[PDB]
């Protein structure tokens, strides 16, 4: 599944509604802690509609629990990410992923 641990608390009241656009900055790391991709490296946040399956299950459930301004660590089992296949060229097969995600705004 996906486990969430807060790095910096959010407002504790503004949570995403289903289908709402979540604007985030994230850094994804493999289990050895090495970054494989980060929106911060592009200086542009990443956006997705909660529950529209634009992101892995780990994010769909992990970000659902977060509030605006919160920055948290999401640890995601492979089956909640890319499973046995992984994603060629960046994420190996059977990879547990750890993301540092900051929910910046809800539109
Ligand atoms: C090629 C690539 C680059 C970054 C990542 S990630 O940071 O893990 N990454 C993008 C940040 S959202 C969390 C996850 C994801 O859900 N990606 C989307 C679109 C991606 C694939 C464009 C998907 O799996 O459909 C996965 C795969």
């Amino acid at each position: 599944g996906v486990q969430v641990e807060t790095i910096s608390p959010g407002d504790g009241r503004t949570f995403p509604k289903r289908g709402q656009t979540c604007v985030v900055h994230y850094t994804g790391m493999l289990e050895d802690g090495k970054k494989f991709d980060s929106s911060r490296d592009r200086n542009k946040p990443f956006k997705f509609m909660l529950g529209k399956q634009e992101v892995i299950r780990g994010w769909e459930e992990g970000v659902a629990q977060m509030s605006v301004g919160q920055r948290a660590k999401l640890t995601i089992s492979p089956d909640y990410a890319y499973g046995a296949t992984g994603h060629p060229g960046i994420i190996p097969p059977h990879a547990t992923l750890v993301f540092d995600v900051e929910l910046l705004k809800l539109e």
